[PDB]
């Protein structure tokens, strides 16, 4: 199936920017499906297994300040290639590099001791189910029909 | 203190059309901060806690039926007045009689045998208490800047 | 039953200025269907039979000219209470006394021999039945659903 | 003349999800000419004749059901280079590869049996003086003046 | 003559917001046009000067701090019945009052000792053309058409 | 520092097509700050001088007529390496070559004898600095903190 599932996250600076609203909306927009959504306040140690991959890294610890600052949002979102698609959404890591019309070009630039971007975005199948499972319970994802999703049915 | 903490839903009728963004940016665009939210399907017994004051309405049971059709968000704003601003922002109860530039004003119509309205809303500092303890636990409740919070500060 | 037809002409200004869309989207984000629609150079002898109530009125004239200057969009919208939700969307006739949120409020204001406002919209079921004859022929209307309909349906 | 005219269509997804304005809005602000444009049901036939090039293609019965579903909206939008700069605005052929910004990538992406994605534009002059005349009249075709139509006029 | 010119000061809430282009675009999608404008810093002589009609006031002071806070945008909006329809668009002073569509209502609520509410707007023709002396010189004042000014003309 | 400040010029053709707002939007909304801005209307010789370096080219009288129709806003916006970025969002000088998603892009495709692209910004940081000395007074360039400008301090 092309149906995949992604893990984004609508990091602090978004949170406190007051963008939350607007991310959320060019994912409905797009036709993605929210299965699973809630604001939580990341602590060290899940911050630094959500980025496990980084922990040898020189920025790491600016990104964990960073990503634990205030209340994220973290989500999962639903749809045909989510994975590759959100990614392509998101832009490029360094929002000054971003392409207008992506999140974090048209929403990021400055930044802190961390490279600030708006959101996170699983890069692959395997780290979106990696992290879909370190932030969300099986009794937190749902399974529900969007407007819209009776049209797409191959007969 | 003006400060205070309001319940809103935003129902299953806005969760299917995707409306979900666009109703939280109108309450961060006003400067309400969302200190508490989470998607959930609610079902019959926590609905009815909900909408306890209307079990002896008439629509009552397709009101239930609606709440709990498909998940929802519920989430917690904070801010100056925060239960009628949010209440003003919402509109009249019927989406018909909503005045346009309100939330079930610009995207409320359509009806079930429930009234369906985009969104639900305290409508008084207690309710909002009750409503809040009915979904939340003050873990899932924060405290946090806004990026303008210091501007109003003395 | 509650579902009407309600006949709106996206007049001269309107088309020029480029509002098309953001006036069609109003509707669409309502939950209004769009069930027939249709770009035309309305000529003064349609013009007066659309404006027949107005005949004696001294703005007549005037208003024959404006909403012939260029071509305008006809549409017809399907909805419950279709009617009063599109003249109450619509708002006031002269823009300057229109209210904030209303298409008229937030797009309307300068005007010529005539009162320039935007749209135009049926003032009852029975005139949208009679201007919607006036502008289209049985095979223009479509019956189909949009995305939310079976939402509604019990 | 760098005038030229094309033909969209806004296909039956992007009807049934009410997205008719928004899209009308992007080539308006554009700055690009409605001079022609109305709702319609398009019907088999016409179905096949739009798309001749592609009646010897494995997709081509899903894209004639996807294309006649419901009520479509065919406009003729006119201006500079409008063929080529409307086909830009649309991006890639199928929404999950077209890039944020454009009309496919930021609304399409879910497929039925037929890639949906959300509008037709003509690819080239050719078909666009083809497609045009399979949907218009040019009784339905008009010429007059949008507001900032005398700002471009070279003295 | 209905056309009229009125002043608008961005205050400094909406300035460290970044609501400077969404509140000049709602004037713009109005049809009002804009004829002079400028990002300053206001000192308290000029403040005072402004706000004469509230020396007496106790929130006088707290008045002055706020619009001296940060840099302003001043401009001046030209259009039939300028003064009151903008007047009309900004909303009731108390954001938490003011009606959804509005500037106030859409963007204001949170406060400090003065009542944050996004802009200024003249009040009367006569006091436009006080303010409107106050913020600029005749050369910084500019007559152009908009794009749909013809459309207007007779 | 990667903090930069550049010139932005809102043409003519966006001030008259009322635009203004909507590209200031895009800049605030990017997290761009607002130094300065004016509306004033240029003359011939402020015009030949900013663009001193097209003086030799054919089209040179038509963008000084095109660029001194109607009174312009100009603006210096700051903000990490603020030229390149606004470069960027800014999209291609001829606005049907521009990307859907930059400004030019989603507003420009008319012209007349001068290419109208709706907005103008400096090249380089040492052209951001002799154009903004040409259009702004030291007296007319403020320092102010933006809404969330203490979320990005290097602690
Ligand atoms: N070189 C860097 N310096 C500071 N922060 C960085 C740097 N690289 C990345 N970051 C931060 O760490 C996050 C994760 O890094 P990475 O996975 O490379 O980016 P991506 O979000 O595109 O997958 C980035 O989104 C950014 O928030
Ligand atoms: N008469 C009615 N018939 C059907 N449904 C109704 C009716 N009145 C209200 N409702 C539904 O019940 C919900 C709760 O009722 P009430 O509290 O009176 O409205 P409100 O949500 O505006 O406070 C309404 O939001 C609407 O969804
Ligand atoms: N007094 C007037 N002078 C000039 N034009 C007017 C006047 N009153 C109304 N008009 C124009 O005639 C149109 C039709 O009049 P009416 O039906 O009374 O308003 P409405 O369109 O709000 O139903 C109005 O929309 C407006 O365009
Ligand atoms: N391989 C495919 N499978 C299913 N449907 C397709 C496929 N390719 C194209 N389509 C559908 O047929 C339409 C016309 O095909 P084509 O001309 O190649 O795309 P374009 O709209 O970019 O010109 C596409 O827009 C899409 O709706
Ligand atoms: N009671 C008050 N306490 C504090 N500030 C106030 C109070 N009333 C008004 N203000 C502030 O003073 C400004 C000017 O007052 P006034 O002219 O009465 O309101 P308006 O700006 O709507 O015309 C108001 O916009 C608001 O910023
Ligand atoms: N070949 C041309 N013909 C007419 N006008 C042009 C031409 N090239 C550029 N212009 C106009 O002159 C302006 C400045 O030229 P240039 O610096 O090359 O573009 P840019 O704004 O991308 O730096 C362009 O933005 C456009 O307004
Ligand atoms: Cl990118
Ligand atoms: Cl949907
Ligand atoms: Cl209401
Ligand atoms: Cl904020
Ligand atoms: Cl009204
Ligand atoms: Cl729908
Ligand atoms: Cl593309
Ligand atoms: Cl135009
Ligand atoms: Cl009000
Ligand atoms: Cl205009
Ligand atoms: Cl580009
Ligand atoms: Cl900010
Ligand atoms: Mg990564
Ligand atoms: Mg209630
Ligand atoms: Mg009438
Ligand atoms: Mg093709
Ligand atoms: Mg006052
Ligand atoms: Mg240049």
């Amino acid at each position: 199936s092309e149906t995949e599932r992604t893990l984004v996250i609508i990091k602090p600076d978004a949170v406190v920017r007051g963008l939350i609203g607007e991310i959320i909306s060019r994912f409905e927009k797009k036709g993605l499906k929210i299965v699973g959504m809630k604001m939580i306040w990341i602590d060290r140690e899940l911050a630094e297994k959500h980025y496990e991959e980084h922990r040898e890294k020189p920025f790491f610890k600016a990104l964990i300040d960073y990503i634990t600052k205030t209340p994220v949002v973290v989500m999962v979102l639903e749809g045909r290639y989510a994975v590759e698609v959100v990614r392509k959404m998101a832009g490029a890591t360094d929002p000054k590099d971003a392409a207008p019309g992506t999140i974090r070009g048209d929403f990021g630039l400055e930044v802190s001791d961390a490279i600030c971007n708006v959101i996170h975005a699983s890069d692959s199948k395997e780290s979106a189910e990696r992290e879909i499972s370190l932030f969300f319970k099986p009794e937190e994802l749902f399974e529900y029909p969007r407007a819209a999703d009776w049209f797409y049915k191959k007969g």
